[PDB]
């Protein structure tokens, strides 16, 4: 006769193991969560496992996020739109995103990452930015900026006055407000990025 609690104790076994797994190889571990029934093999399935991260590394989850492969990028997609940027600044939106997971060395995948981030940025929050390259670009000036004041390596660090002259250009043949860009850099200067 069937023992349904034993059935659960094995599972939560094998899903502890399969974490472990995913923390040292992320595809070895989601296709031994997949295999034994414990995560269906869909894109917003595994991105929700992704975005809960429940004793999952989280450099792990961006060497996931950032292969270049079918499934990955769709998860990818889904990961991005699980997160909640209405009402939310640029740099605000950011520091919940670069929370969530660790970003991979790789220039091409950071890309692929700031690409979606942009992207659903402007659709939750929409009239912000007149388009998704303006929000790409100020995106990035926002993690070169955190990268410029606060890594001592980086020699001369960029003041307001030159943060804003960069930037005041991208929005579309009118600028932005000084306003947001005062803002955005202020934020950074005085509370780097949490990363993981
Ligand atoms: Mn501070």
């Amino acid at each position: 006769e069937a023992n349904e609690g034993s059935k659960t104790l094995q599972r939560n076994r094998k899903m502890a193991m399969g974490r472990k797994k995913f923390n040292m190889d992320p595809k070895k571990g989601i296709q031994f969560l997949v295999e034994n029934e414990l995560l269906q093999n869909t894109p917003e399935e595994i991105a929700r496992f992704l975005y809960k991260g429940e004793g999952l590394n989280k450099t792990a989850i961006g060497d996931y996020l950032g292969e270049r492969e079918e499934l990955n990028l769709a998860v990818l997609h889904a990961f991005v739109d699980l997160h909640e940027f209405t009402d939310l600044n640029l740099v605000q939106a950011l520091r919940q995103f670069l929370w969530s997971f660790r970003l991979p060395g790789e220039a091409q995948k950071i890309d692929r990452m700031m690409e979606a981030f942009a992207q659903r940025y402007c659709l939750c929050n929409p009239g912000v930015f007149q388009s998704t390259d303006t929000c790409y670009v100020l995106s990035y000036s926002v993690i070169m900026l955190n990268t410029d004041l606060h890594n001592p390596n980086v020699r001369d660090k960029m003041g307001l006055e030159r943060f804003v002259a960069m930037n005041r250009g991208i929005n579309e043949g009118g600028d932005l407000p000084e306003e947001l860009l005062r803002n955005l850099y202020d934020s950074i200067r005085n509370e780097p990025f949490k990363i993981p």
